[PDB]
């Protein structure tokens, strides 16, 4: 059709080249309402009851590129039809400016600005504001029943865990049967449910409208490009089948289910781990290591195999430095997921 013009992944980072708003329904019924740079929405060609609202976006960072030709392709194949479509989606390729500039942001981490409180005007700050409107706008005479939010990602770095999910810890029941599901027929290897609030894109979904919302973190940060699809082909096939609505057709898998046991926020200056960059996500400890030293107080591991996440180095004495993390034994209560 003509909405495009070589692809929502590049007519989206395109900068000398502005890509105007233009409504258009296709073939099969499956109307496209092109919003503003990086913004397209979907909704059936039906539009019944029990339809879904998601919102799955992209780029939230710059580095991680592996989600932007999986959401690209998706979009290709909703227009040609190869894609059916069953659920009211809008598709999200914020901060296309640093995606383009190869780097994880410009001035800020942008996925740390959406909570109510405030924060210095930084470039990533103007897009959040924006984006805050994306999902007043889209969540509108919904029902949260029918809300869904997942933010894909890349991992900065390696993990004993290909992928993994990590849910919000929200005040409202975040967590379904439904959601949980999902996350096993893309076969995503490890969940970390958050122990307390953030500013995640996605964490600011379920507290602001209780849609099961996620973040998913597929892979590693490659290039784009690098990015081995291959390796997020049950991820690919899920999500199809997510806003197809239909037949879930291939086998899927349990993931191993982490609680976050606490984080790691840095707060001194003689700061140290016991590992350099080779540090894998999830790597546990015994009761009797320390994985580095404060100056002040050490740190070592509470538990026998309290694994550690998001080992970052770029910590400030404020941010926080990694994740704690148990492999706890879920079950289910009124299709809701709870531990223990």
């Amino acid at each position: 059709k003509s909405l495009f013009r070589q692809s929502f992944l590049f007519d989206s980072l395109d900068l000398d080249h502005p890509m105007v708003a233009q409504t258009v329904r296709t073939e099969q019924g499956v109307t496209l309402k092109l919003h503003q740079r990086g913004v397209l929405e979907v909704i059936p060609a039906q539009t019944d009851a029990a339809t879904k609202n998601m919102v799955i976006s992209c780029g939230i960072h710059g580095d991680e590129t592996a989600p932007m030709e999986l959401l690209d392709k998706w979009i290709d194949d909703i227009v040609s039809g190869f894609q059916p479509v069953a659920e009211r989606c809008l598709f999200i390729m914020a901060h296309p400016q640093a995606t383009v500039r190869h780097v994880r942001f410009i001035e800020q981490n942008l996925n740390r600005l959406f909570d109510d409180k405030p924060h210095t005007p930084s470039t990533e700050l103007a897009i959040a504001d924006n984006l805050k409107v994306l999902l007043r706008q889209f969540f509108a005479n919904t029902d949260e029943h029918s809300r869904w939010h997942l933010d894909l990602h890349c991992a900065i770095r390696g993990s004993k865990h290909y992928s993994f999910a990590v849910s919000p810890k929200a005040r409202h029941p975040v967590r379904s049967r439904s959601l949980m599901q999902f996350i096993e027929q893309a076969h995503i290897e490890a969940v970390m449910l958050s122990n307390a609030p953030s500013s995640t894109f996605s964490w600011y979904s379920a507290e602001h409208y209780a849609a099961q919302a996620l973040t998913l973190e597929l892979g590693q940060v490659a290039r784009l490009g690098e990015n081995l699809l291959d390796r997020l082909l049950a991820f690919d096939l899920a999500m199809r089948d997510l806003i197809s609505r239909h037949k879930p057709e291939h086998l899927p898998r349990k993931s191993v289910m982490y609680r976050v046991s606490r984080t790691i926020v840095r707060l001194h200056d003689d700061f140290d781990f016991r590992f350099s960059d080779d540090v894998e996500n999830f790597t546990a400890f015994m009761h009797g290591e320390v994985f580095g030293h404060d100056g002040d107080k050490p740190l070592m591991a509470k538990n026998e195999g309290e694994a550690i996440v998001f080992p970052n180095r770029k910590v400030a004495i404020g941010q926080r430095a990694a994740l704690m993390v148990c492999k706890v034994n879920t079950r289910y209560e009124d299709d809701q997921l709870v531990y223990d």
